[PDB]
């Protein structure tokens, strides 16, 4: 018999950085000076920075540092940054946590608390966040 | 904004003794048939009398078309109904049904399509396979 069903994530990271899913980034990307796509399969058409990142795998520190460096070096006190993946639960949350850790010298727990992340990412992503 | 997952259950008459369908029809009406023939790898009827592990969108070797034609001819005792099904009922089971009609009745692919009301081209490699 016929079935009728339906199947947007955005979180503030700090004063200057937001984290989202692809849907939010497409609909609201123009509200940001810089869009950072950290999913291989969800590359914003006007992404300033794209890391072709697979999900559910260990993320090397050099990727975390590339994104942190990108934000810090373009932080002119007037710029807003959006980090997004596809569903906005795994890859963009990890890069966002890593940015907070690298920039403010806080723990992974404290980063999550600030962003309101109350879950565990893929074991291998959580491992990657202990740099 | 919501979306719909419509029901299948599509069935075409092939000849006096043979019907062609999607998996949904085969599941819900299988018991109305003496012999269910499954010609999809991934849609094997739990009471299939014959199963060909056929992938879609590929050349079908003559050997397979002949296996199905022979199976129906051999079990055609004047008292038996046959159902040939794949998954969506538009490609693999249509190709095997067309090949059965060509082999048994010496008509053309185009005439077999006409009888069955097939107003479309199958995958190019399937169309190649039907020109035996
Ligand atoms: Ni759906
Ligand atoms: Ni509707």
């Amino acid at each position: 018999t016929m079935i009728t069903h339906h199947h947007s994530i955005v979180r503030r990271v700090d004063d200057i950085v937001w984290q989202s899913d692809y849907e939010y980034a497409i609909k609201h990307g123009n509200e940001y000076d810089y869009v950072i796509s950290v999913a291989k399969e969800c590359k914003h058409p006007r992404a300033s920075l794209w890391i072709p990142q697979d999900d559910n795998v260990y993320i090397p520190a050099d990727r975390y540092v590339t994104v942190y460096n990108f934000i810090k070096q373009h932080d002119n006190g007037k710029s807003k940054f959006l980090i997004h993946c596809c569903a906005g639960m795994s890859r963009s949350v990890a890069y966002s946590i890593a940015y907070l850790v690298l920039r403010y010298g806080i723990t992974v727990s404290e980063a999550k608390r600030r962003m309101g992340i109350n879950y565990m990412l893929h074991p291998d992503i959580e491992k990657s966040l202990v740099m």
